[PDB]
């Protein structure tokens, strides 16, 4: 299959190339990523579907992340940057700023105003603490909602959430008050209020919490996702376990 | 023509395309503007000579104005920003802050100090009043100047003036005192003083004045340009009829 | 002229420094592009800062920008701090036309007040009064007596653009009268300014066109002209040398 | 030796000088600092390796700090600002703000967002209290970690830590609960938990504590570092004695 794109690569006509790419897996593209030359990398990135383009970008080394964000054509930029999970977006920009603070500024200029807001908050954190690892794309609900309401909410919180298997519950002020699983929603009666299904003794993590402490906590409680809070006890993000394996 | 453009786009060769853009009229490009795909618009705006690029921009909707002031490359920005007439520059910046005040701020930073000085003044007026429509790029002279001197002045005022067919006359304090046309000047004797050709009975409009009042007034007296004064009677700008036709 | 080149052959600081300290800026200005990067670099290396600045104020905007990029940064703040504010603005503008990043850097090098001062001037049209004026004039109050004004002028002199014309403002700084150095000298040392000053002052607005400044300058046969803002406050003076230079 | 430096300045030739700068100690450079003229200091700062360049800046008077942050070329600025310890960077930026608030602002723009985040936090505290002296670059751990885990932890905490000879202990909420020394970790069993080596009897100082008290307290208990907490008991920084010796 590596030759299969190169077959399509050499073919010069995109149409053959576009049908392989739409079924190539990111990781299988990631593996063969560095036997590819500038013109190749350029064209595959010219119209690799934006979800996949973004996905590959996230798994490259910071050096190559920066290189690729100076490679792709600018009409493609806002797409890819807007497709990135915010955690991955921050990492990408930090990678960029390390070599080119000017371009870092340029990139952020491209963002939708809310997205820039979001990333700018995340970027303020130490890359190797919870904040530097978290993403704000989680599902939060309040105590009074019933299970039915929570499900209807999750099915449109779904397009953009990092994960929906864990639903966090905060109050009026947005401070953490409980945690609930998708599995829990399912076993329970649709009009059960969340307040008796939620677990009130939530294990949480601070934005300055060291990543290996996050890793230990994750291995101890055997959770794949962990909530992150600010000084006021407010849920500000979640750290997913995949992003913790990557610190090894 | 239309085919002349699309051919050049697909060929990828900037030869055919710079050849098309340097002779295409902005309005013919504006007409086909939303038969264009993201990469196309980028490329036309990357290589359309700056005066036309600015021309198109002024005729896009505020929404696309904001968007394309974000797609274009930064070296192109300061050009387009400096190439806009000050009324249109103000409009464009307003369109941007409506969506993205962060980027609104970064843009103004790109402006030269005179332009930021100038634009910030206009930005202070209500967009549907005389100030929201005026430009400071008008030509003013004193009553004592001779037709010969006024004419020599026009030839170095022209590059930047909105219009030079009407010449406005102010005093020591710069408050409005008279008006004369380029035609009155040509009909007149080269050593004739302005104070004797000018019309002292000038119809003016205040920054306060609602845009439709600018329209009724423009239509009655059949002027294509109308002067704006402040509360102390000082000329601060002129409103031309084209910007008033565009109020529909 | 070769007297320069002999100093070149010397390779010597002193041999070159001795001619540079007695060369007139205009005589340096004439042969300036009989000089190569190597020459201009070294002449600028230790040419006395006042003169260095003087030459700079008189180069074409393209070469000014170049000149501000050749000299070593320890010399930059010197030369920049020596420029009259009118000339400093013009120099930075020249730079920004080609390189806005460097324009930003230069301004970073300024003393905070000089930056403030230049930044005000930079907002004006290069060909209107504000673009031509310099804020380095002498202002006094109406109640001062002649001796007091002279005292001021003797320490106002080092930095003032000119001291031959003294302008009179009030508590809030609106123009009140104009006075000459000559008037001060013919006059009695305890005479108050308010009886010697001329109250009907001819002024120019910051948006006033430069050729109107030239006419006014030629009509009233003045060499310096005061510039005011919209509130009637003296904000600068335009000297006639800078108006001849528009021709 | 010391005189060998002036040789290289006079050499005009860079290589002779880079050899000197590469082995001169900051203090030996600081000693001779104002027998130097502008052209020299510039060149010494043009070519002095960034840790040393930052070291010298840090021991200069606030006035020369402010000055030399203006003489150095901007490509060096971002280096030196990022190379400073956070306590010193906060001190240096204040030195600049006292003379030139405009430039004070531009510098902060050069800062990386986490660095700006951190420094802005330190800037809020009074220069003559614990906050004005502390640095957040300390190492904190949990009670449950073993001696083994911490020792592994310190080997990736050290590069940025002010000091690692004292390791501090906080809880779920990050409030101070205990202290232990690096020697305590080394003597102890690799499987021993921190909660059993740590001294729960911690001597602390709040952010508003006057410097003289930090000195009084440091001299009594014969400590070289002292922890700082907020009003809710959360560890926010450490004060080292070298910054207390330099209060004279
Ligand atoms: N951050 C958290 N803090 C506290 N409890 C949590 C947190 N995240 C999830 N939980 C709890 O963990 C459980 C979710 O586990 P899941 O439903 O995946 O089943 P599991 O891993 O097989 O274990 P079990 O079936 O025993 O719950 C729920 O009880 C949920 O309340
Ligand atoms: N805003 C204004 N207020 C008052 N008077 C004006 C204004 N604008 C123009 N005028 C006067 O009206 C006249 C219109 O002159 P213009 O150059 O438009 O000639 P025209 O319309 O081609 O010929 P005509 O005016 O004789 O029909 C000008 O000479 C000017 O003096
Ligand atoms: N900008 C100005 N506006 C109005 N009056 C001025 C201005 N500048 C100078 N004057 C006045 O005009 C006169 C010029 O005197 P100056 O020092 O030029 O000697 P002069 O050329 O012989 O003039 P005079 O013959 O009038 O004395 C002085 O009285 C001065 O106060
Ligand atoms: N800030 C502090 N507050 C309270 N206790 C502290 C603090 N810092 C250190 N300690 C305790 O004081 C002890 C002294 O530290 P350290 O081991 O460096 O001492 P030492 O001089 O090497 O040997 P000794 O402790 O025998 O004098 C540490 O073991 C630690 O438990
Ligand atoms: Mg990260
Ligand atoms: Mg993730
Ligand atoms: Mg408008
Ligand atoms: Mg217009
Ligand atoms: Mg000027
Ligand atoms: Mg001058
Ligand atoms: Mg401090
Ligand atoms: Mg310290």
């Amino acid at each position: 299959l590596a030759v299969s794109l190169q077959e399509a690569l050499q073919e010069g006509d995109t149409r053959a190339l576009r049908e392989v790419l739409e079924e190539i897996h990111p990781q299988d593209l990631l593996a063969l990523w560095d036997e590819l030359k500038g013109e190749h990398r350029y064209v595959v990135l010219t119209l690799l579907p934006k979800a996949k383009a973004a996905e590959v970008l996230s798994h490259l080394s910071p050096e190559e992340q920066a290189e690729y964000l100076k490679t792709l054509p600018p009409w493609r930029l806002r797409e890819i940057l807007e497709e990135l999970s915010l955690d991955d977006l921050a990492d990408a920009l930090q990678a960029v700023r390390k070599e080119d603070p000017a371009y870092f500024q340029r990139l952020k200029d491209l963002l939708d105003p809310r997205t820039r807001a979001e990333v700018e908050a995340l970027a303020r954190y130490e890359e190797d603490e919870a904040g530097g690892l978290m993403t704000p794309e989680y599902v939060a609900v309040r105590e009074g909602m019933t299970v039915e309401e929570v499900l209807r909410f999750l099915r449109r919180a779904a397009p953009d959430a990092e994960t929906i298997y864990y639903i966090y519950v905060v109050d009026e002020k947005g401070r953490l008050k409980g945690v609930l699983s998708l599995r829990d929603l399912i076993v329970a009666d649709p009009r059960t209020r969340v307040a008796e299904i939620m677990n009130p003794k939530v294990v949480y993590v601070r934005t300055d919490t060291d990543q290996e402490e996050v890793a230990r906590l994750m291995a101890d409680y055997d959770f794949t996702v962990l909530p992150v809070v600010d000084e006021e006890g407010r849920l500000v993000g979640i750290v997913t376990v995949d992003d913790v394996l990557d610190v090894l």
